[PDB]
């Protein structure tokens, strides 16, 4: 079993203690996107045996115009999610169930269908963390994200009242400072912080510091060692600064991405696996093992 | 009236004869989960006229942290159970009173309260079958489920001495083989077997075969035609393999679920009912209609 997660002030506690976790985020689960082969019990087990990962993020694709997402292949994506959630439970790992969207607030009925379904099927496990809106775009925290979040949080809680729910923030989950000015009044809510080391430096870390100062807890559900588009070289200086910032604030995180697509963010070289890591995979392996 | 159910060896006898029954299982009764609307006398009557069902399972939700369950809305869930139980008696159908839990052993006071209440109100009827623990998870049969079971069976039996009691087994009620190695010394006890045709195949029937060969009777109180999680396409051939295994061994069963949630396991389309069946609903109707009821 894993320890139950709760929020106290700007800290996420596990079993009442200050600590944090690290693991990999799987790439989009979308049919046709090439990462379907990683949504397996074998892959979840390997994240643990190879990297000593304590969590895994299932990025379930959503989008009315996004090919192979939940709007096109509900069954395929939901079956991949089920396999990963059950494996995480079997491996004593946390599983972040991510509604991987950039438009959740405009396709609310689908978001509610997804969350009521996951709360019903997996809510009883303390391993389950709900990430309700991956990356809102340049929208309003108070008028667009917050109302959607309150609605979804309440729908999940009528089924599964106990859990940690992580809510996306404006501008690809960078505006945690804006969200911190008007937090959501519900128990155990944390806010999403996303960054790519090759593009987001100190000023982005300053925004996160403002959020912590304002009293909200952060969860870096997605971050990369390369540039923001998921490619380019590994920026060790910035990666190390962000990791130190997370370590000294008990901020948990998931690296993008356990995949083999031909781009720098992939943990594996194309067609490769755990024995053939990319420059990013090599750095991530050390970070997760030393967490 | 219906015939009295008893157990002899690995068989469940009805009026002393080998036979089996089929029907639908309602979805969680929980307040706010969208299936409360199905817990009606009309639904019980229609299960009999539309599908020839000879039983109906009432999945009364339980859970200390399961929203809308008996722990949060006792009266609402109990009232829904009452409506279904009385209608089953009025329609000469068996009713499986299911304490729909994944944590009954850890909330015994609630289980005892529930069972003493149901045994007092309905124990006089032979239509009543008690299912004391829907689906235990990764727990021990000898150390966790069995002691809980003995306690609950004794509380029920001090009020209603005659009845069939079905006991959950480990790993979502799959480990009937494990339970068969250390059976309960109480009369008329059967053990729960659950499976989903799109996920569980011959290896799971082999575990059930081990249990039957070891001397215990099984009752498949919950099963699906699609994948284990409740969604997906109907696996016709696997469903047929399981129905043949049940027919030949006279194993009674209840299909999950009489509901309209948009998932493969629902018998009905969203906002639908008897006249608007899903692919699973059509297959289940075919099985129940020709079972013998």
């Amino acid at each position: 079993a894993v320890e139950k997660l709760t929020v106290s002030g700007n800290q996420i506690l596990a079993g009442g203690e200050n600590t944090s976790f690290a693991g990999p985020s799987l790439f989009w689960s979308n049919t046709g996107w090439g990462a379907e082969k990683f949504y397996t019990a074998e892959t979840v087990a390997k994240a643990k045996t190879e990297f000593n990962a304590t969590l895994i993020r299932a990025a379930i694709g959503h989008g009315t115009s996004t090919g192979g997402s939940l709007n096109f292949d509900w069954e395929g994506n939901m079956s991949r999610l089920d396999t990963v959630v059950n494996a995480a439970i079997a491996e004593d790992m946390y599983v972040i169930i991510d509604f991987h969207s950039h438009e959740a607030h405009t396709d609310q009925a689908t978001a509610v269908r997804f969350f009521e379904d996951v709360a019903t099927k997996y809510g009883q496990y303390d391993n389950v963390i709900y990430e309700i809106y991956n990356e809102p775009l340049q929208i309003s925290w108070v008028n667009d994200i917050k109302p959607y979040a309150e609605t979804v949080i309440d729908k999940i809680r009528a089924i599964d009242p106990d859990n940690l729910i992580v809510v996306g923030t404006p501008t690809w989950s960078q505006d945690v400072d804006v969200a911190s000015q008007n937090p959501i009044d519900r128990a155990n809510i944390a806010y999403t912080l996303h960054f790519y080391a090759g593009t987001h430096g100190q000023s982005y870390r300053n925004k996160a510091q403002t959020a912590l100062d304002n009293g909200i807890a952060l969860f870096a559900t997605e971050w990369g060692t390369v540039n923001a588009d998921g490619n380019g070289g590994v920026n060790i200086n910035e990666t190390d600064a962000w990791m130190a910032f997370f370590k000294t604030n008990n901020i948990s995180h998931a690296n993008w991405a356990l995949n083999d697509k031909n781009e720098g963010a992939s943990l594996f070289t194309p067609g490769g696996s755990w024995n053939s890591l990319t420059s990013s995979g090599s750095k991530v392996k050390e970070i997760i093992q030393g967490w």
